[PDB]
């Protein structure tokens, strides 16, 4: 009746991620109450919203006497340049140069409709079909998996990711056992054939990581920069939950840049996800590409998130908000979740990834009699929503890797009572599964 | 250095449109002042901004006592569904059903990051490579050109437009001659080999049209709807400037819809272009596609435009604003511009397209000794910026198309003094050209 192109058939195709996203969106839009521990929406932090309401009001009250011209109206009533809101870009240049001495200019920053829009651009700019120097497909290299589920399907044709599986070390957290950290396997990575065949167009990772809450160490990051410069490809770093804002990082870490680094940031995780504002810091050549892409796909990127954020970047309040209100909120939430998980399981073979950042806990059930896609169904049936591990391994076949079927992602951004009720159910279901064969 | 994919090379490649867009972006950002008649930004209408400012304040002042839980905060602090802001869609459902009785449900409406985002989806959804019935390219049929410059480059691979040239009839405007109206050449369109052979994926047009100000007639639209139904392809209609908002239409027309129609609206031309809100009314099948694409490309679309517009849709003030303030503002500006053009030229071979809508005047210099691309360069060097006609014929080889080198687009959204100064220079330069061989 209505014929779509090959392009349309790819976005119309059912997938494991597409079915899962339908289920998350169905509960959010439904009457049946649920224990929502499966989304990525930030927490409702009161001190944060009080600052945003003040900034909002101020933008509508700075007009000249008896005249329409408030900042709120100017931002609404006009298209930004395709590269993004000029004032916000200038504010960002000043901010980054004050705090890190990178010597940026406005040519080094672009805005997109959320970081997701930035990955849609960046992964189709450095992956997919390249001219053979007669056509050669190159991949985005994820040096460590599990990694962000949202990367998976952004390519315009086929799928173009290469991943290296991680080394697992059992570690300690707050004086107790039953924790672990994923580490980059440089033996596997440095010897990766795709890299020597010239089939890798970029390296990319999130810091801290969705879904694990893992923070790749400064030594791991410096090593990745060497590999990136060696193979003459950019190192893309997704700071959605990281420095300098919202700075939801609990372990020692430093933010760096050079002309070979592409740094992505967002306003979603400081509490402005409805605004859809991503920020890219890169070499002039990358910013030009993104700006041209915005011109064609979007005309101009959105600017209301840039309007609220601008004065908060100018006076460093965006940093104070992050360090004083956002970071502590999520740490107390993660500590409470760990406490409750250890009360439910703890005698059982549950491992919790060292919570070093972001808004999630990553739970690993060693030798569980069912897969975590199965646990996901059983928990959804009882009103508790979590995300199963098998969709966080883009670029690697996990049908033959059992660790990929033994974990779940749980949001610690949910309110206290949701965490209490959700973890109670997770405990009952899982204990009952371990107690029988 | 940095090496890009083929997809990327399409956006690095300087086209005629990217070089024109750079000159228009440079003129704005420059210290040198200019008579800016080349943009597409809507006018600053005081009555519109007063209503917007009131709405903005109201959304931030409906919090419960001593709390920051206002509508503005809720809208900022949460991702919408990938299909778009639920409340805004429900308001739109009610609104269209009140005014047109199309029996829509929420399944028929999706939101995008401006209508440009809608065209990037729709033209790639129904154009480019299709599975053959080993594969076959299909095009988006533009039943009459000139058409919107922004459609040109949205295809992911190559360019897939089949454009039909117009018939021209001399018409009158306000008791005066020196006007014309483009009309659909149904002989040429209905016999196009691509159409007969099944190589056209959809039909598309703007109503009113950028850059001409032309409104395709009710009879012309009915015919296109039959042709579309016959060939199992949808009719996409861009109402950026049309009914019911901003309703910048000065001639008799009807807004119609059915399941084979894809109606695109926008909040940009009512005065909120900075917010980036596109609206699509279509069959469920098309909306699901858009939703799935938003999920991958954007996570969710922007919502602050939705937040402002929701109450103005609920109480029909969006319609009253359009009819009482926006529509009359532009008619008086177009009238003023025509007056001024007839004082400058008028004795000369200037034809003006009958201004039936949108925010531009389309000027045709019969037998101009230079090309309008050349006129553009001369005016640019004397501080006045307009847009040359050769970029408004997507998919047409304009290298030996006389008519495509004889017109200019002029914005009548500019303030009065810009129109007086600009037209004065346009008059001097053009008269001087006609006066010598
Ligand atoms: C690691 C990570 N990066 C990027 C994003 C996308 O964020 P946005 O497009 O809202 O900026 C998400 C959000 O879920 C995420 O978890
Ligand atoms: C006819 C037409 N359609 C659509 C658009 C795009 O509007 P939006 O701001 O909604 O992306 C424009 C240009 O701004 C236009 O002139």
């Amino acid at each position: 009746g209505m014929k779509f192109s090959k392009f349309g058939q790819k976005f119309t195709q059912p997938t494991g991620i597409s079915q899962l996203m339908d289920d998350l969106g169905d509960a959010l839009k439904s009457d049946q109450p649920v224990n929502m521990l499966g989304g990525g929406n930030p927490a409702k932090i009161d001190a944060v919203n009080e600052l945003f309401l003040e900034t909002y009001k101020a933008l509508g009250n700075d007009n000249d006497t008896g005249k329409a011209n408030s900042s709120a109206i100017i931002s609404m009533a006009n298209y930004s340049n395709p590269q993004g809101d000029s004032a916000f870009i200038d504010a960002l240049v000043g901010f980054f140069n004050r705090h890190y001495d990178w010597n940026l200019t406005s040519e080094n920053i672009a805005l997109t409709n959320g970081s997701q829009n930035a990955f849609f651009y960046l992964f189709n700019l450095f992956g997919g079909a390249f001219v053979n120097e007669k056509s050669v497909d190159k991949s985005i290299l994820l040096p460590l998996t599990p990694e962000y589920i949202g990367y998976s399907d952004v390519h315009v044709e086929g799928q173009h990711f290469a991943a290296v599986l991680p080394h697992i070390d059992e570690v300690t957290h707050d004086g107790e056992e039953g924790f672990f950290k994923y580490r980059v396997d440089f033996e596997a990575l440095e010897n990766l054939p795709a890299l020597k065949e010239g089939r890798i167009g970029a390296i990319c990772c999130s810091r801290p990581t969705n879904p694990t809450g893992n923070v790749l160490t400064d030594e791991e990051m410096a090593h990745l920069a060497e590999i990136a410069k060696r193979y003459d490809i950019p190192l893309i770093i997704d700071n959605a939950y990281g420095m300098p804002f919202p700075n939801i990082i609990y372990s020692d870490a430093h933010l760096n840049w050079d002309n070979n680094t592409i740094l992505c940031f967002s306003l979603s995780k400081i509490g402005l996800p409805g605004m859809r504002t991503g920020i890219i810091v890169a070499d002039a050549k990358v910013i030009e590409a993104v700006s041209a892409m915005n011109a064609v796909v979007n005309l101009a990127p959105t600017r209301f998130g840039a309007a609220i954020a601008t004065p908060l970047v100018a006076n460093d309040r965006i940093k104070q908000l992050s360090d004083n209100e956002i970071k502590p909120f999520y740490q107390k939430q993660a500590t409470l979740a760990v406490k409750l998980l250890k009360q439910a399981l703890g005698d059982y073979p549950l491992m919790i990834h060292k919570p070093e950042g972001a808004i999630f806990l990553w739970l690993w059930f060693k030798d569980l009699p069912i897969s975590t896609l199965d646990l996901y169904e059983r928990l959804k049936a009882k009103g508790t929503l979590i995300v199963p591990s098998e969709y966080f391994f883009p670029g690697v076949d996990v049908s033959d890797y059992q660790h990929a079927h033994e974990c779940i992602r749980m949001s610690i951004a949910a309110d206290e009572q949701t965490l209490i009720d959700g973890i109670k159910v997770i405990g009952e279901v899982v204990r009952e599964l371990y107690d029988n064969k």
